[PDB]
């Protein structure tokens, strides 16, 4: 038939890309590929509108089966060619060896690092859902689309899946529609080795269906119909159980050696003998197949030219969600919306920037619709929901609403990262955040690179940022976290000094669109400076204490810049006049025009950065490094404080003792370097 | 009773820790008491001894509850006293606010971060069943004891404790029980919102079997059957289910604000008149309690003093044995272990470091019993097993035996983590390692912090450290990882650039006893450097070619080395002279005298590090960096290097650029600073 000659047609281009390439993984590829044919032709979406914000999404969690998918989207005509697969694996090609969506048309998230894909298809159904619950209307199905995944073994033994799958479970999340390729074979051999549990059951316990094809090889029927099931199934997400045999067709199937590594050449012909291909020809792809999924195509652009028409119709019945709808496709934050930014000045009182963060969201919220966010059961903690705000949660359980926008993540730091990128996978400019300790953060630093690498413009809201939180004590006191993300491409790392900068760094972490934002926050309360704005902190540093006879400059961040300026005055009294820069963004500082940076950190001055964790990174911007690169205590934070030094007068004495190690040098910026 | 009386010792002991801090969380406490006095009752321990190696172990998993842990530790007569807890929380106490194993007598491992102590737990049980398959002999139980875990809501939603309960259900270890505080609250409030899941039906689909106790505010004679029960199922981790109240007792209880604040006043008053006690006193200790106590340390201490005559007669028996058993109780390493170590000339062939590794280990595995190790799922790619050793494994499954050697982790890098604190927190000189990605040693962050914390002598084994990796892609390859390492306190981050680097970068990880190593090893070939040595290598930097009239020195690591000697015959060409040094690991190189630093890094000359990753930290040892601090690409990797510049011509291009930059000034070495 054309649906065995599409599969077969499938298994052969993903084989033929590995062989192409010398290098990748036909294992997978050949046991998904009958699941991959019912799926696409299941789904609705269009190849030439890989942005239509109704389409249902497919998520490939198993991401080293990658050539599977791109051969999915090469036979459904998106932007990517047979000739693209012929350069898999290949430097600067349309098919990376795992798929991501900043260069793959049709790749809705960055895969490969397993467990990720899963948590962010529970993101982009958890989106999906409050979407609906926003803009849906009677006769009006703005949004009814489903998520698709695939995943493997590998997924399910990672702990950020058993996160995620727990809270979508608890968040009846029923438009989810997920398949295990249950193939009993990893990397190391047999799931007999390491993977022995009981998975259907585990899943059951999480409060999802389950469906199980117990052929998947072949029967395309089953796999059709349990997704049907599935979506009569509104209530609970759905696992589907695909027993495959891994690398099927091949001599060596049900082997790990087909896992993640070319077949042999001889094994490639009599593949395609027995499937009625010409064993001399690659790249294959019979026209009928061809016909079969531009038909589907067709059927589906017609699909989406209706839903452009009932777009235009519920403008017309709801004006102004309409227009609101209309703005977050177009990518477009309310006009004017930082408005509603507070703005401080030095007569205000002092207050932590954790409870600045609070106070700036609960302005933002009302105004821009499309912010969602949650904590990782540190609410109360982290200050991270607005009051009057209810809660994301099924209303079955009456502990809230799809419609909600506080999500209650437990404690999951690493699925409310993967989860948030799913969120922004979604679309419809969701700028969503989620809240923990920032020692916590480092948890989660899988899901965070990945947010970094697929840019996208998620917030951390991560709290208790240093040695200031005082009595939990070291195994809570970040150290290396900021060097960290700083260390990573692409993270806007945001540690606030004050009211101002506190809502600098949220109007960043707002506008984005490319970049993710940690906002490092304190749980102890820091003056509102002299010096401080909303404009001058939007660039990243600033001269926050101007002094043209400098004979030191000091660099800071966050707590640590009132610090720097209370040792100013101490070293006034030691005859030495001290400039003040605050650096609250490095990524955005280094992102201004090379005269601004010099213009903060001038030639012919020393500049000492003090910052209360590692000194990494640091001699970018200083000459000289105050900063903590030893574990924390468990004490009153003031203490804490006392006892590493970082205090005025210690402050002070080693701005002295900078001004007299560089008596008699010529002193360049630190921006300045031989290449 | 004079039970019920140490049970409100212990609470109130508790509740007045957290009185006189003003900071903690007395709920979990309150509603665990009676498990904790009953557990105790059940554990063979010796306050006096606290490293008696068949000790039961016992881990607060919940360590925020520390409270509680610490009051046990005091009644018990440990190094730990009533002073200390009025010093709860305060800086420099032995009571700090979470529990610290260095610090604290009496805790095996530090807790507070959620879900560690539970996985700390696993590898605890695995070790004593890999050290008991190795020493026992008949009518010589040498090692027989449990390994005891208090858990909480949190540490259940944590997925790194869903990777280690799959893996423990999968390894059969009978000789762990955990306890599950099921009191419905964690901080956002009822588990309800958030932590919906059948736990126990998870735990039973892991192969664990359960004991419910349902009223465990009272029942301790409920909780001590439970354990009975649970040491009969010798080829199960037991979950016993204690259904609590969070705060019993307090006017607060069962609300989430008893979780983590201290209680009013008057709650504490009335606490202490319905349980006899005076409301006026604090950090009450009745007699009758003390004396109870007294009596089982006094009937422990008799077991240890049979047991050290049962090794003493086990000596007799087995002399080899024996002595390697009392050998690895005092610390000590085989004699002249090292002497096994590889060593390579210049004549030899280039090797990758993964596959060097991988000789390392097949020598010295053989040698050195104390070793044990696995990999999470990559053991054909990280080359981590070594041939004709067996898997760590029940009997039972046919695939491996007790006594094995080689752990088989699965897909589950965070739970490896804390495992192998776990297996290094047992003891008996256990040197432990774990395999897999160096990308993927980040999924791991939460424990791998804690290795360093805890002062755990664990390994690494992280292969494909970088772009040379090649086609898997950006995904896979790192560029902050090692920055992110090296930034942590007490991390010894080792990338050896040939076989005498690797075999010294093994000689610190065995020998180590306070540090955890991370080797970052190649998946391409590398040449033997001329003057590299096992001697030099050692001393973490050391100059690699020497040149009496450098105009510059390359300070390199890695892969990185052997370009480095490569662009000095470029440079040759140029008119430049160049030097060499060669920086496996910066940590013991920060380690060595001053004197002899400044002979690898002198003044008066250029410094130029080369690293394909991050430059983050590499300030310390140079002037001028060339690093990659963008992500990576997918592609063959020698032409990603291209790409990247990382060439021969592209280093001597830099060089030069470096030694026109310092035309005309004064510099002097890195290694110099102001304070
Ligand atoms: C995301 C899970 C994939 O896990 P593995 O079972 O290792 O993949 P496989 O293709 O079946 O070898
Ligand atoms: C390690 C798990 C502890 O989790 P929580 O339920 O948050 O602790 P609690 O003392 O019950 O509030
Ligand atoms: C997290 C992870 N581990 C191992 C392999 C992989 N692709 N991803
Ligand atoms: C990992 C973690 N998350 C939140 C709180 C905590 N103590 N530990
Ligand atoms: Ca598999
Ligand atoms: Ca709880």
């Amino acid at each position: 038939s054309v649906d065995q000659k599409a599969i077969s047609t499938i298994r052969l281009l993903a084989v033929d890309a590995v062989a192409a390439a010398n290098s990748g993984h036909p294992g997978a590829p050949l046991g998904l590929a009958p699941a991959a044919h019912a799926v696409f032709k299941k789904m609705r979406f269009n190849p030439k509108d890989t942005k239509w914000i109704n389409r249902d999404r497919f998520v490939l969690s198993n991401g080293h089966a990658c050539a599977l998918l791109y051969s999915m989207l090469v036979l459904y005509g998106y932007d990517l060619t047979v000739e693209d697969l012929k350069k898999f694996r290949q430097l600067g090609s349309k098919t990376p060896g795992h798929p991501e969506n900043t260069d793959v048309p049709g790749a809705e998230v960055t895969t490969g690092p397993l467990g990720q894909g899963i948590c962010n298809g529970v993101g982009i159904a958890l989106a999906q859902a409050q979407f609906a619950a926003t803009y849906n209307k009677p006769d009006f199905p703005i949004s009814d689309s489903y998520t698709y995944v695939f995943l493997g073994d590998g997924c399910l033994m990672e702990g950020v899946s058993s996160e995620a799958s727990s809270l979508a479970g608890h968040l009846q999340l029923g438009n989810l529609i997920a398949f295990w390729d249950d193939n009993k074979i990893s990397i190391d051999g047999s799931t007999e080795v390491a993977f022995t549990e009981d998975v259907i059951a585990r899943y059951k316990s999480y409060g999802w269906h389950i469906v199980e094809v117990s052929d998947a090889d072949t029967d395309i029927t089953a796999i059709a119909a349990a997704i049907d099931e599935a979506k009569k199934v509104t209530n609970k997400p759905t696992l589907v159980r695909l027993t495959t045999t891994i690398g099927f067709g091949s001599l060596a199937q049900g082997t790990h050696g087909v896992h993640g590594a070319p077949l042999k050449a001889d094994d490639i012909k009599q593949l395609k003998t027995k499937w009625g291909f010409n064993p001399e020809e690659s790249f294959a792809v019979p026209a009928e197949v061809t016909a079969s999924y531009n038909e589907h195509v067709a059927e589906n652009q017609k699909i989406q030219q209706q839903w452009n028409e009932l777009f235009a119709a519920y403008k017309q019945k709801y004006p102004e969600l309409g227009a609101e709808l209309q703005r977050r496709l177009d990518g477009k934050l309310p006009e004017n919306w930082d408005k509603a930014l507070p703005v401080y000045t030095p007569a205000d009182a002092a207050v932590a920037t954790r409870k600045l963060s609070e106070i700036v969201l609960s302005k933002i919220i009302p105004e821009v619709p499309e912010i969602i966010g949650g904590s990782a059961d540190l609410t109360p903690s982290n200050l991270t929901k607005a009051k009057g705000t209810v809660d994301f949660q099924p209303a079955a359980t009456g502990l809230g609403d799809y419609s909600g926008r506080y999500i209650r993540y437990g404690v999951r730091e690493h699925a409310m990262g993967a989860i948030m990128n799913g969120i922004a996978a979604f679309g419809a400019n969701y700028k969503n955040y989620g809240g923990t300790f920032l020692n916590f953060v480092s948890y989660a630093a899988g899901a965070v690179r990945l947010s970094a690498l697929s840019e996208f413009p998620i917030t951390w809201v991560a709290t208790h940022d240093s040695i200031g939180l005082g009595e939990d004590g070291p195994t809570h006191q970040p150290i290396e976290t900021l060097a960290h993300f700083r260390a990573t491409p692409n993270i806007s790392v945001w540690r606030p000094a004050d009211g101002n900068e506190t809502s600098a760094a949220y109007k960043s972490a707002i506008e984005s669109t490319h970049t993710p934002h940690i906002l490092a926050l304190t749980r102890q309360n820091l003056p509102q400076l002299e010096g401080s704005s909303i404009e001058k902190a939007s660039k990243g540093g600033y001269t926050l204490v101007q002094q043209d006879k400098a004979d030191i400059i000091i660099v800071a961040t966050g707590s640590e810049v009132s610090l720097a300026v209370d040792a100013l005055k101490v070293l006034e009294g030691q005859g030495i006049k001290a400039g003040v820069v605050s650096l609250p963004d490095q990524l955005t500082f280094d992102k201004q025009s090379e005269e601004y940076k010099l213009s903060v950190l001038p030639d012919g001055v020393p500049i000492l950065s003090v910052e209360v964790m590692s000194t990494f990174g640091w001699s970018k911007y200083s000459h000289q490094q105050f900063g903590l690169n030893r574990f924390g205590a468990s004490g009153k934070a003031p203490e804490i404080f006392k006892l590493f030094e970082f205090t005025p007068e210690g402050v002070a004495e080693r701005a002295a003792k900078t001004v007299a190690f560089y008596k008699g040098k010529d002193v360049v910026s630190p921006l300045r370097s031989a290449f």
